């Protein structure tokens, strides 16, 4: 086991994750994995490469049905969000399946971490993840 530290770039997307982070199952499978309800949204990261999540350890949920309509499983991988010196309880994630990997990460927290840290796009912060 190590620990890793990685740096991200922060970037805007379309506004998905808050889409998925509202919905109820989506709310609850969170809230039991990682022991906090997310603020309702994820703050993207661009990375200098790729982020291959099968190289850590995570959870993963299946797909299920929600108001009539077929939903995605999520993988869950708990990190520490390292913005100066402040270590942030947060997560990433990424849709059950993907068919390759990609240099933007998805991060979860417990609030929003623009507005709590005064975050703009293209300001860098860093993530810790056991590997
Ligand atoms: N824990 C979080 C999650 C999202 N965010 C930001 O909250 C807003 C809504 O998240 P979003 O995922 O729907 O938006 P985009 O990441 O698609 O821009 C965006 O500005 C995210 O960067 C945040 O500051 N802290
Ligand atoms: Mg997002």
């Amino acid at each position: 086991v190590k620990l890793m530290i990685i740096e991200g770039e922060v970037v805007s997307g379309l506004g998905e994750g808050r889409y998925f982070l509202s919905l109820p199952p989506y709310k609850e499978i969170f809230k039991k994995i990682l022991g906090f309800e997310p603020y309702e949204g994820t703050l993207n990261l661009k990375l200098d490469r790729e982020f291959d999540i099968n190289k850590f350890k995570y959870i993963e949920t299946e797909d299920f049905e929600f108001n009539g309509k077929r939903f995605f499983g999520v993988k869950v991988l708990p990190i520490k969000i390292l913005i100066g010196n402040k270590k942030i309880d947060g997560a990433i994630v990424v849709p059950k399946k993907t068919y390759h990997s990609s240099e933007i990460i998805e991060i979860i927290a417990p609030m929003k971490l623009r507005e709590q840290f005064n975050l703009k796009d293209g300001d860098v912060i860093k993530i810790l993840i056991k590997g």
